[PDB]
Formats: C-alpha cells, structure tokens, sequence
C-alpha cells in the first residue's frame, strides 16, 4: 500500500472447465473531468430540438462510469466461437471486479505549452450502487463499452439521468440524485478496489435453432383421428348446400389440428435493400410502427421477437426492426447502407411469425345464405394461452443484460433487444477524481470554489465473469452447421487489426447454429 | 380490475342470521310450516383486528418528496370530520401513490 | 359477575394517619344520552353569540365524564378544619378510583305515558385516558363535580372540546378527535371497574399565613453598617447643595436594605361593595385588565396571586381579580352582590403586593441643576431575580389540579386559580352507554340508523385519594388563630340541611390560618 | 432567541491551520522575525457525523394532518435542486412545526 509497489496484476484469460467458464477481462482506461464539478439540467430547451415527441428534462454529473454490458467487451471471437459451437446455453454465474494500479496526473497550460505532471496526493472515488437506489443506465445500449480489442485505451462516460418532465420542464414529481451523497470508497495511487457479485437465477439463453418446424411438429406417415370441414358445397349451381368431412392427413397438411401456434407479433414495416424496389416516398418516421406512452411517440425499435426476411428473399428486412449495428469507422449520421451491418433473424423463423407479414386472418361477419363469408387480416396478436414463442438472438456486440423495471407485474421479462433480464442486475460503478481546487484568495468569500486543477487518472479493471453452461446432447447423425473462418485469401484477417493499428470486426455473431428439436 | 389483492382463499364470508321464535301455533296438528314468526332483531359489536405488513421508503432522492396534506385556508368544516347536524363526510378520494421510485 | 350479586360496597370515610390522610368518597350518579349519539360542531355560528371577541368552534360529544377535580367532593367541612387547622401543607400522594353497581334502564313513552323498566342485556362503556391523547376539559373549574353532600345524586356533564378557528370557521390545523376510537372497557351490571394512580411529585401546598413582613424583617434594635443618602440639600436658597449620608437604624425603617423585594404585581382595577362610592359609569368590561392574544382580548381572572383589600379598608376588592363564589340557590345571571360569596385574600398580603395598588416607582429623566427629578409609577413589574412571592390561597370549593400545558416553556407552573399543576395530572374518566337502535327496516338501507331507544344508567364512584401531609413544629407562644363555627343561635346549622333538604355552604373557607416565619 | 439547543459545552471549536513555511532567510543572522513565507494552502474532507435522538408522533386525531409537500404545478426548475448552470438553491424557508398536538 504504498507509491512504489504494484497494486495488482494484469490479468486477462478465459479458463474453459468442461461445465462453465471464466473470462477475465483486464483494459486500462482514463477518467477526465466532466462538467467542471458541477451538476446541470440538460432539458433540451437548453440544448435546442424543439419538438413535442423529442422532449426530455434531466441531469448530468461530473461522474463517470464504467459500462461492460455488451458481450465483446468479455469474449474474444475464438472464445464466441468456442461457445456457441459447443454449447445449448449458457447463464452468468457469478461477477469479480477488481480496479488498480490507479494514477491521477495534473495538466498545467502555461505560456501556450501544456505540461503534464503526477500528482501524488490526489484522490479518485468509487462506489458500486449495490441497492439500486440511483437510476440504471445501463441498460439502454449506450456505447462507451470496454473496447473489443485488450490493448485500446478507452474514455469513461459520463453519468447523466432523464426524470419526469412536461415537455421541457420538470414536474415536480421529478427526482434530483446527488450522486456525491452516497458512501463511495476514495483511494489514491496504492490503493485498489474490488466487490464481488453474484446474478439471480435467471433461465440459460437458448443458443440452439431448432430442427424442425412449429407447423409440422407431426407423423407424416399417419393420419390424425379428427376430421375437418372440406366442402361445404355440392357442386356449382343454385341451392347446392353440403357439409362433408374428411380425415386431415399428410396430403393435406396445413388443415391438421396443432395444438400450440406461433409468437405473438406486432407487425413492421418492410424495408428492401435493393432500392429501386423500395416505394418512391419518406415512409421512414411515417410509416413505422410505434408505440405511444403519455402522448409521445414511441419507435418500435426492437420488439417481439420474429422473423425478419420470411424464408426465400432476403433482398429486404424490418424496417425498425431488426438490429443494426455501425462498421468500425462508420459515420455519425447519413451513413450509406454499405457501410453498416443489418442484423438478420433466420434461425427464429420456425418458432415465430415473420416480422413484416402479418399473424393470420380472423372471420369478421356470420355468414349467410345471403351473407358471404369475410375475413380480415390480424395485424397484432398478443400473447394467448398455448402460444410459443423465441426469445431475440444475442449477438457479439449486443448487451449481456438488462434491468427489469421495478414495477407491479411484467410479462416474460426478457428484454425485446436481447440478453438477460434481472431484477437486481450487476450493480453501477460510479468514478470521479477529487476536486482539488486552485489557490483561494486571502479574504473569505461566502460563494464556493469555481477554480480548480485540470486532471485525470488512469488505472486498470479487471472484470471476472463466471458462466454456466449447458452442452450439446443432440444425437442427430449428420454434421451440424456452425461458425468458421473463410479461407478465401483476404487482404486483412478478419477480427484482426489493420496495417495502421485500427480493430474491426466484419460481421456480426449470432448465438444460433447447433440445432435442437422442438 | 378494480383494485386490492386477489386471493385464492380470501378471508372467508362471515354469515349471521337470528334464529326464528314462531308465535303460538295452532292447538291441532297441521302438516304446513309455520308462516308466523315472532318481529325480532338483534344487536352486538364486531372487532375486526388486520395486521399488515410494510415496505419502507428506501428513497436517496436528495429534493422533498410530494405526499399528501391538508388544505390550511380556513374553512367552514373540518375535512374529514363531522357537520353541525352530525353528518360525517370524505370531501375527496385519496390515492396511495405519493413517494417515487425509480423504475 | 352476575345480575344478582352486587359489584361493590358503599365505601366513604376518612382516615387519619399521624403522616397522612386517606379520604374515600362514594356518589351516585346518572348519566343520560346526549346529542343522540352524534357528534356535532359548536362554533358559534350555529349558536349566535357575534362578536370578534367571543368566537369559538368544537365539537360535542354523546359522551359523559367524572369531573371531582373541587375539594368539597373529597373533604366533610370537619375533615377540612382538622385539616386546616394541624398542618403547615398537603400534597396528593395517590388516587384510587372505583365504580360499580351500574345497571341501565330503559324509558320508552307510550300512548301519553312514560314507564321506566330495567334493560338487562344493555352495555355502559369506560374508559381513562392515561396517556393524555384528548383535550383536557376538567382544569377549566367548570360545573359538574360530584355533588358536596354524599346524599344527592348527580348528572354526568357533557364532553366537548374546542379547537383552533378563525372566527366561527375552523382553520384546518384543528383536530377532530373521535372519543370512541380509544380502547374503552365496555361494562354490563355486574360488572365494575377501577384503576388506581400516582401522581406526580409536586411541591407541598401552603396551609401557612405568615407571621412578620416581608418589608420588616430585621432586628429593631440594631443599626445597619450601610449609610442611605439622607439629604441632598444644605439648605433653603439658591445654590445650597450636599450629600449627607446616614446610617439606616431602626427610627428610619423603610429605607433600611433589604435583599428581597415581594412579588410581582399586574394591576387590577379597584370595586368598592360600598355603592355610592364606586362611579357611575360601565367600566365592568371598560376598565378591566385584559390579555390579548391572537387579536382575542381576554380577561384577568385569577392572576398573579396577590392582596386584594390592602389593610385597613376591605369596603372593595379587586374587579376581576378575585376567586368568586355563588352561594347556594345562587341565580344564573346578574345576581345581586350580596347573593355571591366574595372571596378575599387578606393572609397574602405580606409576601405580595396588593393586587389594585402600583407596584412602585421609578426614576424617568436624569436630574440636572436644571432638570428636577421626576418618577413614574410601576403598573406591572414581571418577575426580578431575589423576587419572593406567595401563591394563591386554596379553598374548600376551588379546584385542586389542573394540567400544566405542554410547551417549551413555562415559568412556576402552578395554576393561577389555584391547587396542584400537573404535568400528568390524574387522566379524564369518560363514561357512555352504548347505543341500542331501535327495530331497523326489513329492507337494507344504506344509511346509518338514526334511530334509538331512550336509555340511562346508574351507579356508584368511590374516589380513594391518598394525601401526604405537613405538620406543624411551630413554637409560637400565644395562641394561633384558626377556623371555628360561630356560637350565636342561629336559625340553621351551617354547612348543614335546610328545612326542605337543600344542602348549603355558608361562606368559603380558605386554607391559612396556621403562621410560619419568612 | 434565535433558535436551537442552548448548551453550557456545546461542540468545541475546531480550529485549523497550515503551519507558516519561510523563504530562504539571509546568510547573516539577523535578529528580526521572518517576516518572508511561500504562499500554500491545503484540502481535505470533513466527515460531521451527528447522531439525533427522536420523539415520534402517539396522536390519536382523526382527520388528515398538515405537513410539508412540494407544489405540483410543472415549474422551470425542481426546487431544492441545481439550476443550469450548477447553482443550487433553496426556494423557500422550512419551519419545523406541522404536526399538531394539544396544549
């Protein structure tokens, strides 16, 4: 516990026993200093982007925080590959987080020259929510990740939380959180942290596709004992009226009763990326599907999870459906279709009904002697009794978990982007580095210190998730399809960094190959 | 829908009725049920005794927490309290959602 | 515990020990049903009575409650002259309260006329309230105590309690207590009830009038060692100026330094019972000495315990300043003044300034060989320290506790009317029989039943108090003083019967005969 | 009169400061104090840690009690919380008398 020795070791490994594994993470990171020390509103009539359905109120802090949620950040490709090849399923155990070798460097700009110096008195802050009292940000997907890659130094982000607001004002109903007003753990160079964790019992995420279809779970050999309506006509002409029964057999297949039908599912626009098939018209804001809550208007951004190309084209996809993840060194805004990977639900396509079609038809009038039969389409169908459904494919880049909101019920609380929900999740860690503040004047002054020394600090976080696993059973004979590495000579290996140092990742990882009966 | 707790078993129903006194039958036997009952009431007192279990407020918020009070401008009656003629009145329904929590 | 035996004995004696005295009191009472078991609202209002100055708004209550707080109710005339007479000072060590033999009787009113008969089944409901929750009616010397004479039977005075208002409306940081939320024993005959209490220890009272002055407390045959300024003046003429200086001896008595000065005085206005020599004038309300609060002006009753005649002439008293008695039969309003028993503080008067009499004088402006000297007389002089005073005189008809507000603050809190204050006096005994509704509709109706059956009940209170006692050690030569019966054949035996049964109490008997040295 | 808890010890002083370190002095002894010092200051954190004894409400009135609430109506700004710019604010005086009792 002193300036010279080392608070900990670099340590970064994923140790594979037969029943579960653990992958420690360890990255090096540098916390700057946000908001001068000072907490402000952030309400958007101070920021601009006038609107009724873009309003928010709230507030942001000089704290930051460290968000690992997504997968990459703890699984290089080879250990993803080795996971989801080998495995059914897996659930995090348990999570060891460690924080040192801390270090807090003083900048000084003198005379147009700005010269950095340690400063070995100073003092950085930590603590873990681990009551959940403070909002959860979390679980939004914001970026800020530890980097996919061990050697990238990365930036802290900055904490700031969204309350209750009418447009741009607050309520009053709305909550202010000191952050400063919680009992965090300060420590200086020599000094280290850590805290253990263990996850709920949450169920195993499925990674298997299944191997057979929900509509034609049956013999095809064998004839059901029901018989359905075939004809209700004798023939063609006037008063020919009949009601004739028939086996459901094989030859016909669609009319054999089932007893479970397919997901729930809320219907989404279809969004071709060949584009001169696409309409002539701005149906993007327009013609999406959203999701009103207190007269804002919601974007069903991901949501019940289905199918996205329904099965022979896939030249479209949702329009604000499915998953889109950025290319490394993709732009900000604009950006080309090229440029960005669309992620693709094929292996949800049995369980679950396609994205862009709709749920079934219903009959809507009695029929009559002189009342035709008509029949409207289903745009939306929740959840009804003997209905299964897939929860969302979980991806490399996608979020491990998510908060489940305290509230007095939720359905299947699985989160609509992906992942595992908990109750209590693995709890915030918050970080700020002491204000020191620059030399007061002699006379006292009543108003607080607006001065203070421009400063950081830098260290390193190790990251130990523990995962169960469940493993692949299936006695199928022939092989099974999964993961690999094209061996077409590229330029550049993919997962591998470029000639000038940047990391990419080429395309994105679903969870789903090995596959499993229904 | 309404609202409270939904109960498999709830606090089961409480029935009471006063036995019947028939007045005087008649001196021959007849086959038919008395129809003639003796005009009767009765009267006690009934304790209802609920324990309930909490939850405690938790809250670090830092600002004051709206909740519920009484109007002090100076009305002609006490809310919630007794009129002149010994009628007792609610002047308006009171929720039970006040403290905020996080979702 | 049943409908045949009785729940208790008639129990009324006193018992004189060496230390102590032991007083058991037994009545009999009947308490009816009032407001038809409803609470109401008073405010005056509803019963006229404008004015800004008496306003006023409460609630009434069904319920009824034992008031013994007077001194009559617990002491024989002859338990009070061996009392007050043998002993320096008393004070309450205990109180045991028991009641019993109820029974509840059912009046109903017929065809004209009205026939009493016994209700077995009926129920009368008690209870204390020990923890001092309600308001506290009984310190008020209101009517309604247990009648002097142990024959007569009594009616049980009526709760109600007012509240904050502004005017005749209430603020709404009035309360409104409901007495029948409260944990009472309910109680049918054959049953009885009881509970014994402690009170709190307080100082002994003064049965003692002292025998020397305050202002003349010293050796008559000695000179002081301390020189007052004798003169001022060298003699007649202009510019003719000393100071002399002289011992302060016996010849000189009230200049002499005295290092305690008597209590303090707030002054009432003087009424003399000789007629013609008072104006012709209203000054009842005019000219009394009055406290404002809150824009209310009260009046000065009993004050700050002080002398009344001042010595040679007892033609008039203080306005409002005196204890005043009605004799027995006494009208209810404008009664004529020799039909009121007025009482008379003459042993106070050497420890207190006299109550219609200026406290003193004080120096205004400096004096100058131009500016003469000029004093100011002192109206009201708040408590000095080294300040002695006396407290009020307790009579056989005055109250004997009274609670001690809680606050802040309070400065000897011993009640100005007089008695014992108690932060914790001996709790409010409320008593109510419970409602018995008349035959209901057949139908179910809503609304509450506001209809009953014409109900009272009957009973006996037995009062044990406990009082410790103070005995005299003087060693006086001559004779005291003391309170005797008057020899001359008068028509009746005072403090006893009349011709027709009514009881009677001549005049007030105050507490100080027996003296003591300062 | 101001208000509080009148004490005859009441919490001590803490007093504090930063020991005086001279400029380099003359080679010569001179007799004089030194009257030259390098311009320093210090910080730190301050943990005030009181503990509160309480008296809790036994009140038996029937009626809602008055007490403290923050006004609903949509303002600019919660009150008792930072404003825009980072300046924090209290926007009225809070007694400590609501709870009522009797005399």
């Amino acid at each position: 516990d002193g300036v010279g020795s080392s608070s900990g070791n670099w340590h970064c490994d994923s140790q594979w026993l037969g029943d579960r594994v653990i992958t420690t993470s360890t990255r090096t990171w540098a916390l700057p200093t946000y908001n001068n020390h000072l907490y402000k509103q952030i309400s958007n009539s101070t920021s601009g982007g006038s609107s009724n359905d873009n309003a928010y109120f709230g507030y942001s802090t000089p704290w930051g925080y460290f968000d690992f949620n997504r997968f990459h950040c703890h699984f290089s490709p080879r250990d993803w590959q080795r996971l989801i090849n080998n495995n059914w399923g897996f659930r995090p155990k348990r999570l060891n987080f460690k924080l040192f070798n801390i270090q807090v460097k003083e900048v000084t700009d003198n005379n147009g020259v700005k010269t950095i110096a340690n400063n070995l008195t100073s003092t950085v802050q930590v603590f873990t929510d681990s009551d959940y009292q403070l909002p959860y940000v979390l679980g939004s997907a914001h970026e800020g990740c530890l980097p996919p890659f061990p050697a990238d130094v990365f930036m802290i982000p900055q904490y700031g939380y969204l309350t209750l607001n009418d447009g741009s004002q607050a309520v009053g109903r709305s909550s202010f959180y000191c952050l400063e007003y919680f009992p965090s753990q300060m420590l200086r160079t020599g000094n280290n942290f850590q805290f253990s964790y263990e996850f709920e019992n949450v169920p195993f995420h499925s990674s298997y596709a299944h191997s057979q279809s929900l509509d034609r779970l049956m013999n095809p050999l064998i004839d059901q004992y029901l018989y359905y309506l075939s004809k209700t006509i004798n023939g063609s002409g006037q008063n020919q009226q009949t009601l004739k029964f028939s086996v459901a057999g094989p030859s016909n297949m669609a009319v054999q009763g089932r007893n479970y039908i397919p997901g729930p599912s809320y219907r989404q626009q279809r969004v071709s990326t060949t584009v001169t098939q696409n309409n002539n018209s701005e149906f993007a804001w327009p013609g999406a599907s959203s999701w009103a809550l207190n007269g804002r208007n919601s974007l069903m951004n991901p949501g019940p999870a289905m199918a996205s190309h329904k099965e022979g084209e896939d030249r479209f996809f949702p329009l604000s459906g499915s998953l889109i993840f950025g290319k490394q060194g993709t732009g900000r805004d604009n950006v080309d279709a090229d440029k960005v990977m669309i992620t693709n639900e094929e292996e949800i396509k049995t369980t679950n009904p396609v994205a862009t079609e709709s749920y079934g038809q219903v009959a809507t009038n009695h029929q009559s002697a002189q009342a035709q039969a008509q029949t409207g389409w289903v745009q939306n169908q929740g959840i009804l009794p003997g209905m299964v459904w897939q929860d969302r494919d979980v991806y490399l880049q996608g979020p491990i978990w998510a908060k489940i909101p305290h509230t007095d019920g939720n359905f299947h609380p699985s989160p609509l982007m992906g992942g595992f929900g908990m109750k209590h999740p693995p709890p915030q860690i918050l970080i700020k580095n002491t204000p020191v503040p620059a030399d007061p004047p002699t006379a006292f002054n009543k108003d607080k210190l607006n001065s203070f020394i421009t400063q950081y600090s830098t260290g390193q976080v190790s990251v130990e998730i523990e995962w169960e696993l469940q493993k692949e059973n299936s006695k199928r004979w022939n092989p099974e399809i999964q993961y690999t590495s094209n061996y077409y000579k590229s330029n550049n290996v993919e997962f591998a960094v470029n000639t000038e140092g940047v990391y990419s990742e080429p395309r994105p990882i679903g969870t789903r190959y090995l596959t499993r009966n229904l």
